[PDB]
C-alpha cells in the first residue's frame, strides 16, 4: 500500500476503510493464495496475524505510519484469524474489526457453512443490526432448506408476516432486510413446511429472548452495549498456564442463590425491569438481575477466596425445573436475569476482581418444545431422523445429529461465542457419555452400532475432539471440564494423543469413594480405609477436578452436614476433615453453594439458599473455616503447582487402618514449598502419634481443622513441632503429634526457626 491510502486512513478521509484494512486477497497460486491483512492501530507499537487453525502467528510490519500495519500471509484460504496487538507493556487479542464489510451473507459465509467449519456464523445468521442499500435496519437469517416458506413475525409488522416474507439461498437459507428496525424488536421465524403446515419458531441464533414463558427473539446490537475492562485478565489468562495455578470453584445455580421481592422492580445496568417472578407457588419473591448478581455474588465469593465461579447453564431455557440443562436458546443468556450487557457486566466485574467464570455448557441434547429447535424445518433438522441415536426416550429429549455439518457448525461456534462475546474462561460438559455412546441407556435391540460393529458415537466424538481443538487454539488458557462416567479414556488429554482434548474431568470415583466413607460411624470406617487411597491409584491417567457437586445434595441426598454421623459437632467436624482433606488431596477443587455454610436442607432450585443460618454461630464458623482453607489454597504452592505429576504427592503412610488415619507430602518447585498432611478420621484423639517426615528442623502447623474458630475443640500442637531424629514410616526424621479428633492437620518445615 501507498503512503497517500494509509495517509488517508490515518486523518480520516478515506471514503471506506474496509477497502483496505481488514483481509484483502492478492494473489492466486498454484496450490496457495497471497493475503494481506492491514489494521490500524493507534497507540499500538506492534501487533502480529494470528491463525489459531494453522498454530501459526506472523508479525504485522509497520508501513508508512507507526500505527499502521501490514501483514502478507500465504496460505490456501485465511477464513480464521486473530489480531494481537501490542499497547506499551499490555497485549490483546481481538478479532479484526474489519473482518467483515457486508451485514449479508456472503458466498464465502455459506459455502464454509455448509462445510460446517464456520466459526463466526453467528456475525451472519440470527439478527443483526446493519446497513443495507444505505439505509439503517435489521438483517434476519434462518438455516430451514425443507421449508417451503418463512417469514419474520414481530411486533413492527402485528405478527402478519405476508409483507416480510425471507428470500430462499442457496437452498438452505432465508434472509430478509428490514429498514428502520433496530435493536429491541420482538420476532420469530414463522415457517411454512412441506406439508404447508405453519408454525411460529423461535430464533436459533437470537441473542436474547422475553422472560419464559414467553418465546419471542429480540434484536440485540451485541458489539455496541457494553464496554470492556478485562483486558490484563484477558492477557494473564491467554499467558498462563491454569493446570499449574490454584482453581477453587464456587459452582452456582444464578435463579436459586439469593431471590428478592416481587415487590419492586428488578434492576438492571443503568436501567431497571419488570420482576421476574420466580413462582406462581411462591410469588413475593422475584430472581435477583445478573447486575445485582455481580453486586452481591461476586464480593461474596472474593471474601470467601474462591478462583472462579461456575455457573449451572445460563443458556436460554423454558423451566425452572430442568437447572438450565433443557436448553432451548443457545445464542442468548436467559432473561431471568436482565439483558444481556447485564451478563457482560458480570463477567467483568468478575475478572475486575480476580475470578474466573466457568459456563456449563449443553451440547449433549435439547427438548422438544415446539418454539426450539425440533423438526425445525418440517424435518429432523438439529436433531438425528432414527430416534435410535437421535432421541433420549429416558429423558424425553432429542439428540443433535453431529455428523450434519451445519448442526456441527451450529454448536462449534455456539461453544466459541461464549468466549467471543462473553469473555468466559471456561465450560463444563455434563454427562459426557450420554454423547458418546450410542447404546446410552438404550435396551438391546433398539440400538445400532456404528460402521465397525462398536458402541462408540463416531460423530460425536469427532465433535468433542473438534470442540475441543478450536477452544484451546482460539483461546489458549481457557478451562475445558467434562463430567464422564463410564471410564472412558484420556478424556482430558490431548485429541494428539488420542484424548478428547478436555483439561480437567470430574473425579466423580473419589466423590464416590469419599463421601460414602464419610457417611460410615466412624469406628467402621477401619474396614473402608481403601476409601481413602483407592484414588490415588489410577489418579495420574486423568489430570482430576475434586467435584462435590449440585447432584450430590438433591433427591434424598441430603446437605453435606446430613450426610455425617453422630451429633451436631461431630457433623460439623467431618464437613471440616472431609473438605480439609479434599483441598489437600491432589486435583482441583470444585463444591456447591449452600455447602460453605452448613445448609441443613437439600438444594431446592425453586427457593433460594437459607441464609439465615448465618446469624448462627457454628455456620459462621464453617463459613470462617473455608474462607481461610481457600485463602491457604492459593497461598501454598505445594497445594496447587505439581497437582497432576508424581512430585506433586506422596503418601507417609496409609497402614493405620484401624484408627483411621493417612498422611502425605505435598511438593511444589521450592524444597522449601513442601508441606506434610496429616489425617484423623474418627473422634478419638491421638497423643504422641508418630509420622515420619524426611528433613529435621520445626514443623509449623499452618493449618488445623479442630480450631476453636472452626468450631472445634482446640486440639493440636500449639504452633509446630520439632522433628526427632528418630527414624519412622522409612524417613530418617519423625514429628511425634497430637492428633486433633475429626481433623486434618498441615504442616510446614520452617528452615529458618531458631533452636
Ligand atoms: O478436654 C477434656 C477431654 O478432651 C478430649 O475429648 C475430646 C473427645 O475425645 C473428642 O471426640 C471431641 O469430643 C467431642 C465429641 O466427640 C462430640 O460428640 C461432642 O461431645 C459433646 C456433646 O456435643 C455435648 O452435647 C455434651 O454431651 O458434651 C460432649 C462434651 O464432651 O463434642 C465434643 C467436643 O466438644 O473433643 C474433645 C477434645 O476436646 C479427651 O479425649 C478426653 O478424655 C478429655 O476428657
Ligand atoms: O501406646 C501409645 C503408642 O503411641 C505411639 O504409637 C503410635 C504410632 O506412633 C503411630 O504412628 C500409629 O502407629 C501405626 C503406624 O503408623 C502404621 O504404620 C501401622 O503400623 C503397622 C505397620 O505399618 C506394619 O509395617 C506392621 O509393622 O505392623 C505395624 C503395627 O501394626 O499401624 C500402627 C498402629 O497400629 O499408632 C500408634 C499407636 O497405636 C508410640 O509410637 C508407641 O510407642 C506407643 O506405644
Ligand atoms: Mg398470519
Ligand atoms: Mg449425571
Ligand atoms: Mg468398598
Ligand atoms: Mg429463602
Amino acid at each position: 500500500i501507498s503512503a497517500d491510502q494509509v495517509n488517508q486512513i490515518i486523518y480520516n478521509l478515506h471514503h471506506d476503510p474496509f477497502e483496505i484494512l481488514g483481509c484483502h486477497l492478492l494473489e492466486e497460486g498454484k496450490n496457495t493464495k497471497k493475503w494481506v491483512v492491514r489494521a490500524y492501530l493507534p497507540k499500538a507499537e506492534a501487533a502480529w496475524v494470528i491463525r489459531p487453525t494453522e498454530r501459526k502467528e506472523d508479525p504485522m510490519n509497520s508501513v508508512h505510519h507507526p500505527n499502521f500495519f501490514e501483514c502478507i500471509i500465504e496460505t490456501p484460504e485465511l477464513n480464521h484469524y486473530q489480531l494481537k496487538v501490542k499497547e506499551g507493556e499490555h497485549e490483546k487479542v481481538i478479532y479484526d474489526p474489519y473482518a467483515f464489510s457486508s451485514p449479508y451473507l456472503t458466498d464465502e459465509d455459506i459455502y464454509l457453512f455448509s462445510e460446517g467449519n464456520h466459526h463466526r456464523i453467528y456475525e451472519k445468521l440470527g439478527a443483526h443490526v446493519g446497513e443495507i442499500n444505505g439505509v439503517k435496519g435489521v438483517y434476519f437469517a434462518v438455516w430451514a432448506p425443507n421449508a417451503r416458506n418463512v417469514s419474520v413475525i414481530g411486533d413492527f409488522n402485528n405478527w402478519d408476516g405476508r409483507e416480510h416474507q425471507m428470500r430462499k439461498r442457496n437452498y438452505t437459507i432465508w434472509e430478509l432486510f428490514v429498514p428502520e428496525i433496530g435493536s429491541g424488536t420482538v420476532y420469530k421465524y414463522e415457517i411454512k413446511n412441506s406439508e404447508g403446515h405453519i408454525y411460529e419458531k423461535s430464533d436459533p441464533y437470537g441473542f436474547y429472548r422475553e422472560v419464559r414463558p414467553n418465546t419471542a427473539s429480540i434484536v440485540v446490537d451485541i458489539d455496541n452495549i457494553y464496554q470492556w475492562h478485562d483486558e490484563e485478565w484477558l492477557e494473564k489468562r491467554r499467558n498462563s498456564d491454569p493446570l499449574k495455578q490454584p482453581v477453587s470453584v464456587y459452582e452456582v445455580h444464578l435463579g436459586s442463590w439469593l431471590h428478592g421481592s416481587s415487590a419492586e422492580k428488578m434492576p438492571l445496568l443503568n436501567g431497571e425491569a419488570d420482576p421476574v417472578i420466580v413462582s406462581e407457588w411462591n410469588p413475593g419473591a422475584r430472581f435477583l438481575s445478573y447486575y445485582e448478581l455481580a453486586e452481591k455474588l461476586i464480593p461474596y465469593v472474593k471474601d470467601m477466596g474462591y478462583t472462579h465461579i461456575e455457573l449451572l447453564p445460563i443458556a436460554e431455557h423454558p423451566f425452572d425445573g430442568s437447572w438450565g440443562y433443557q436448553v432451548t436458546g443457545f445464542y442468548s443468556p436467559t432473561s431471568r436475569f436482565g439483558r444481556p450487557e447485564d451478563f457482560m457486566y458480570f463477567v467483568d466485574k468478575c475478572h475486575e476482581n480476580g475470578i474466573g467464570v466457568i459456563l456449563d455448557w449443553v451440547p449433549g441434547h435439547f427438548p422438544k418444545d415446539s418454539h426450539g429447535l425440533a423438526y425445525f424445518d418440517g424435518t429432523h433438522l438439529y436433531e438425528h431422523a432414527d430416534p435410535r441415536i437421535g432421541e433420549h426416550k429416558e429423558w424425553g429429549t432429542l439428540v443433535f445429529n453431529y455428523g450434519r455439518h451445519e448442526v456441527r457448525n451450529f454448536l462449534v461456534a455456539n461453544v466459541l461465542f461464549w468466549f467471543d462475546k462473553y469473555h468466559v474462561d471456561g465450560i463444563r460438559v455434563d454427562a459426557v457419555a450420554s454423547m458418546l455412546y450410542r447404546n446410552y441407556l438404550r435396551k438391546e435391540g433398539e440400538w445400532i452400532a456404528n460402521e465397525y460393529g462398536g458402541d462408540e458415537h463416531i460423530e460425536a466424538v469427532s465433535f468433542i475432539r473438534e470442540v475441543n481443538t478450536l477452544l484451546f487454539e482460539y483461546f489458549p488458557g481457557i478451562l475445558s471440564i467434562a463430567e464422564e462416567s463410564t471410564e472412558w479414556e484420556k478424556v482430558s488429554r490431548p485429541v494428539y494423543d488420542g484424548g478428547l482434548g478436555f483439561n480437567l474431568k470430574w473425579d466423580m470415583g473419589w466423590m464416590h469413594d469419599m463421601l460414602d466413607y464419610f457417611n460410615i460411624d466412624p469406628y467402621f470406617r477401619q474396614y473402608h480405609q481403601n476409601n481413602v487411597t483407592f484414588s490415588m491409584a489410577y489418579y495420574y491417567n486423568e489430570n482430576f477436578m475434586l467435584a462435590l457437586s449440585h447432584d450430590e445434595i438433591v433427591h434424598g441426598k441430603s446437605n453435606m452436614l446430613g450426610k455425617m454421623p453422630g451429633d451436631e459437632w461431630q457433623k460439623y467436624a467431618n464437613v471440616r476433615a472431609l473438605f480439609t482433606y479434599m483441598y489437600t488431596h491432589p486435583g482441583k477443587k470444585t463444591m456447591f453453594m449452600s455447602m460453605e455454610f452448613g445448609q441443613w436442607s437439600e438444594w431446592n432450585v425453586w427457593g433460594d439458599l437459607e441464609w439465615h443460618l448465618l446469624q448462627y454461630e457454628p455456620h459462621q464458623q464453617l463459613k470462617q473455616f473455608f474462607t481461610d482453607l481457600n485463602a491457604l489454597y492459593q497461598q501454598e504452592p505445594a497445594l496447587y503447582t505439581h497437582d497432576f505429576e508424581y512430585h506433586g504427592f506422596e503418601w507417609i503412610d496409609c497402614n493405620d487402618n484401624t484408627h483411621s488415619v493417612v498422611s502425605f507430602l505435598r511438593r511444589s518447585d521450592d524444597p522449601n514449598d513442601s508441606l506434610v498432611v496429616v489425617c484423623n478420621f474418627t473422634p478419638q484423639p491421638h497423643s504422641h502419634y508418630r509420622i515420619g517426615v524426611p528433613e529435621a528442623g520445626y514443623y509449623v502447623e499452618l493449618f488445623n481443622s479442630d480450631a476453636k474458630q472452626y468450631g472445634g475443640s482446640n486440639m493440636g500442637n500449639l504452633g509446630g513441632k520439632w522433628a526427632d531424629e528418630w527414624s519412622f514410616h522409612n524417613k530418617p526424621y519423625s514429628l511425634d503429634l497430637c492428633l486433633p479428633p475429626l481433623a486434618v492437620l498441615i504442616l510446614k518445615l520452617d528452615p529458618t526457626k531458631v533452636p
